[PDB]
């Protein structure tokens, strides 16, 4: 019983990021958008595309993922994130709000997600879905003309 299927969108957290909007993917060159790494039940990998206008994608632990309904979630998360931090400087940072590339970046893949939550399961997979060509990660020609 998968918990996340190719398309469904979810929110990562990746140590020294902030929680990022993402979509679950099939890996282009493994084909596989969930695993299990060293067959343990418990760490269980999914294959996700970091949503914004420059793209990424890696396979995130599910214990690192929450499921995504839109940028109302993004305070909750950083304040449960901040309880269980070491220091009052890691506390700090968590609640601190993203700033230089990395929020411009934030917010565009935020447009992109809250985009997608609003479609089916196929449409969302159809105009969200990376392009690749060889090593290069392309986004789709529409997605990139609505980024710039
Ligand atoms: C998976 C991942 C891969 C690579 C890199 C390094 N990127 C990079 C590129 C060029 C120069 N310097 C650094 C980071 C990450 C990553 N890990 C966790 N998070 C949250 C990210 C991440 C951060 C920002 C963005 C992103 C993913 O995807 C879409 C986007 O527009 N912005």
């Amino acid at each position: 019983l998968l918990k996340y299927n190719v398309g469904d969108l979810v929110w990562s957290k990746v140590s020294g990021y902030p929680w990022w909007p993402c979509m679950v993917s099939a890996d282009p060159l493994l084909h596989s958008y969930t695993k299990l790494k060293g067959q343990k039940k418990s760490a269980r990998q999914y294959h996700v595309q970091f949503f914004g206008d420059a793209p990424e994608r890696a396979w995130i632990f599910e214990k690192s993922l929450v499921a995504f309904e839109g940028e109302g979630q993004f305070e909750k998360l950083c304040q449960e994130s901040a309880k269980q931090a070491p220091t009052k400087a890691e506390k700090i940072k968590l609640l601190k709000p993203i700033s230089g590339k990395l929020r411009a970046q934030w917010e565009m893949g935020i447009v992109q997600a809250e985009e997608a939550a609003s479609m089916s399961v196929e449409e969302r997979k159809a105009k969200f879905t990376f392009l690749y060509v060889g090593d290069q990660l392309h986004l789709n020609p529409q997605v990139a003309k609505e980024a710039g």
